[PDB]
DNA sequence: CGACAACATCCTATTACACCCTATATGCCAACATGGC
DNA sequence: GGCCATGTTGGCATATAGGGTGTAATAGGATGTTGTC
DNA sequence: CGACAACATCCTATTACACCCTATATGCCAACATGGC
DNA sequence: GGCCATGTTGGCATATAGGGTGTAATAGGATGTTGTC
């Protein structure tokens, strides 16, 4: 049963998401190659072993929720053999809150994307705007798309041609089918400005993408200035990580030796960046709540957290 | 439904004989549906082997599969897996849904055909500039045809009721107000709590085409009668009181008015290419939404409950559009 | 009555019984209600009625169908018997294919035969305009209460039961002369945190007079409204809080004070009752353009399907579209 | 350990081991809890352990009848929840009498005319009351309290986190206010912000308590600290300033400008430590700034949360009274 | 005890809110249909 | 007889509503109660 | 052709979303604490 | 020493914030790959 189970979960491997079949197999990596250094054996994995190895990862100096994804990594790989989880015995459960406990004492927070806000965009279009270059055309749609629907760089990469419509007034309307969170054949429409409407038509003029419907609407661009419109390959993520340090690069220079995360901008900034802009600008919760396709409220929370406070609310309303 | 039959569970039996001592239990197009599906089901487990009552996890996941390899849509193979699951509860037994092996299966296709392009079709808008155009072609036709079509399209548009609804419609359903306006007192809806209301009332633009339309028909003539009926060839209306106009008809006036207009239709072989039996509601929708009519009086006037079943049919307006692209312009 | 049968059920049946405060009364009211029905039915058909056999339960359905009973009445029965097996740790008899769709056959049957549910006549805008201009200026105590209260009701869109729940210590007050109300326990949410229901002016001065009148500021825990004895003694009380009949009766004499009496159809909503101010408000709420999330503020809604349930009867004449097709 | 009483055993120990993964309160609530039970059982001749779901019924009925709130209750039930689900063992919420008897003890309580009681807000207005009252007093002690009401008002923080800060955490910015850092979260995410700053007149003021008190001695000092008669400042890089004296500070502030608190027993008479943030909150609506805006200077993650606190005002009366006010 | 206003109590019948669930519509085809020229 | 509108009837594909279940209210008539003349 | 810009691939570390469950703060009390006049 | 201002310490009472578990995404280095002047 706790065999030919999991090739019934393996059997519908599109089931579940790549990256959890990636990270799945790579936390069983690890805890296997820990069990193998240690003399233990790795299944089923004992909640003394499981005890021993959490604390290893949290001596090594891993963060809490990168341990805390391992278990859950366990937990999925257990459950999903019909075993009982490991995070269901005391001894385990509990040493997961000291080691949360723990290094939050240490003086641990987690990190959050660095900000691309609105002033960022104008800076940035007054730079790239009378350059007509295919890299530059291609790389300033692309800021303008990121920070006006407020989509995930992966959902931007699957953006066929044949999900780009029009409103009345002249507008663009991208059809998402499939997020994070929503997978559905109704989807949600996102909504372009005008601005951004031409940034993206000056794209789509030049590189060549519109003879095919369903070519890919963002795609790599070599060396020389050549576009390579395809509609069978997606243009990865990396790709559109490094257009956002590219420009950030651009700016404000190369960044440092430290190396530290979101050090410059990244496929998170513009998310969290129009989230800052639009708290800033008095919108209330259900617009903000559409704009970024959030179906609760402590998420908008998590995104607009970092607010720089000296010009908040409070320090605005000391003034009388 | 007696094609297929196996038997090797008789204390299903006694449960199958309430099921048939209770027929009117289930509505006509679920019956022929359930048909409709198991036919589908028993053949596969003929040609692939299987026994197809009681049915099991591994042996459906393959039915499952076989559905999307004959490009079905999602919502077809969760139709007939419901229809397994009708099928299987009433008899007793367990459903095989509720195995993780069917259900896997499942979202893995409904994750698959979703990356593939799948996209839900909403109906073509039939708004005020399109029935207007109508009215401007149609209106002093000496057809009784053009008459009734006329009237049909001004009621569908008016009303937002569905061509079921507006096929029962007896003569005697129609009043008439202070203010000579027509008020369509819906008959015997199928429902209980009839949110969309239970009369339904026309203007007076609208009202003067059902006049002419009762007028140079003679339904009149008798108050059971069917309101819309048939119009034979060469101009001969035949009431009934007795027969109604199939829905089918109806759908085809709309596609026939929209094949007047914009020529015929597509060698595509899809759906919602041309008007039909939604294109009024939605249209209507469409023309409130413009008229900033409140999203309330909408739902009370299409008879819709949940509020994003509206919001999808007034997505690619000016009105709903990002609250980003309204901070991006200023 | 009760003939033995198992111990874990008497035991479980006991167990319910003995915290009955956890349900609401009117649930007791009808599980009896119910219970008796079906014993006798029983009895009179010489049949066991606990355990309910599936084929027993049938029979009495379709012989309430037939005995000329509605069809969410038969259901509420079926609901019921449900309601006592399964809290007596036995089998639901809703969950028997003869029952269920014996069940559905009968709703389709008398639904097929025109059968719709009935709403409350509304107590509209209007309505409280008339009927202000009608009392406002009295000096009699009766019609300074009932004014008093159509207006609370109204603004406030409570359940009758909840405004006789409303004491004098639950009212407090905002800078602008607008009364605040505090409503601890509903249909919905029993919670301690509760609702804060606003009166507007009008209505403010209106329970502001009442209260004047009526010395029920005497004790912070007296209920703010009370019975009116004959020539106008007010009898205010802590202990006693004022039924939901008297309530009721109050909106049909108003209602027949206006449009005379009723006729003997024997109908229901041929007049006033408690729950015309709800929907009234409703009504008046769709018609004036105010958005979802305000109007399921200003009755304590967590779903649009009962708010819709509400308005379904508005008027189509002065509807939307009427309106659009005759620019 | 404590009150004392086999696969469990093992169990327990198992808990006990990993002790530093519960917050202190939360053993001290569940030693409470665990202490209240065993002495109610004793007294009534009850195995205190494993708890059965009669005897924790009896009990729920008796806490009751003590006039506690449903809150109370509640938690009581959920710390035996936590010991019998840290033994493996059935919890007693789950069985049917004392889900019964706990949705009866809610209904009844409710009933009675008990209510959840708002914090005293600390508005504007009593800020500036209490600014002018003290201000200029060369004392010691007015000096402090105005700097850390100030800083209450400003930050929104709760009393353990501005009891937290020390000297190193505070920064200085360009436009010459002041940028306390929170040195170390309860949590992993702070949607309140880890970064708080002060206005001007704030700034002023705590920089004058930094100057007059010498905690700008240390950097590792705490910010507000221990003031002993006659005005002797007692910085300390170690010995934090308690909660209750934090909020003794705000009820003998409410005591200077109001009466004495009237013996009534009851809660919220005068101002807390929740005081601050319930009168920002109703000071930010007031002055029309946005729900999320509010939420995020708060550190709050439900909208219903916010909007209890104005649900009083004028500006949020819902849609009848503008609809009948006309 | 009554009159009499104005209630409170009981009872069966019926509607109402909210969470989770599935049935019943419409879209549109190929396959028959039928009266009036 | 034939032709051609102008339909009608499963049948199958696909989308959208409506209902089950649980608990808690109201609707209203028949009857009982209660404090003054 | 060679450089090589401009990408895709892989692995591990870390964050994001959402439904659901409970932990950990504050309120305020009585009893105890300790410098500095 | 004494004594008061002015706190601090656990407790019980009450309320408010945060985490657990599942699934899916991104962050970014090290390394490999491909048209194209």
């Amino acid at each position: 049963e706790v065999r030919k189970n999991l090739m019934d979960v393996f059997r519908d491997r599109p089931a579940f998401s790549e990256h959890t079949w990636e990270m799945l197999l790579s936390v069983c990596r690890s805890w296997a190659a820990w069990c193998k250094l240690n003399n233990r054996k790795w299944f089923p994995a004992e909640p003394e072993d499981v005890r021993d190895y959490l604390l290893h990862l949290q001596a090594r100096g891993l963060a809490v929720k990168t341990i805390q994804q391992h278990l859950c990594r366990l937990n999925m790989l257990h459950r999903r053999s019909g075993l009982p989880r490991p995070s269901d015995s005391n001894a385990v459960s509990l040493v997961m809150r000291r080691i949360r406990k723990e290094n939050v004492d240490a003086g641990e927070r987690t990190k959050q994307a660095l900000a691309f806000e609105r002033t960022d965009f104008d800076q940035v279009r007054s730079l790239m705007e009378n350059s007509d270059r295919c890299q530059d055309i291609r790389n300033l749609a692309f800021l303008g798309v990121a920070y006006n629907t407020l989509l995930r760089i992966a959902e931007i990469a699957r953006i066929r041609v044949k999900d780009i419509s029009r409103t009345d007034g002249g507008r663009m309307l991208i059809h998402i089918g499939r997020t994070k969170t929503l997978v559905s054949t109704a989807g949600v429409e996102k909504a372009l400005s005008l601005g951004v409407t031409k940034l993206v038509e000056r794209w789509i003029s030049v590189s060549g993408v519109a003879d095919d419907p369903n070519n890919y609407l963002f795609c790599r661009v070599r060396r020389y200035g050549v576009a390579a419109p395809s509609a069978t390959s997606q243009l990865s993520t990396y790709a559109l990580q490094r257009i956002f340090e590219a420009t950030h690069r651009l700016i404000y220079g190369a960044k440092d030796d430290s190396g530290q995360r979101y050090l410059a901008w990244s496929g998170h900034s513009a998310r969290v960046g129009a989230a800052r802009d639009m708290a800033r600008a008095g919108v209330s919760i259900p617009e903000i709540m559409q704009a970024g396709g959030w179906t609760t409220v402590n998420s908008v929370m998590n995104f607009i957290r970092n607010l720089d406070s000296e010009t908040g609310a409070m320090v605005r309303l000391l003034e009388d």
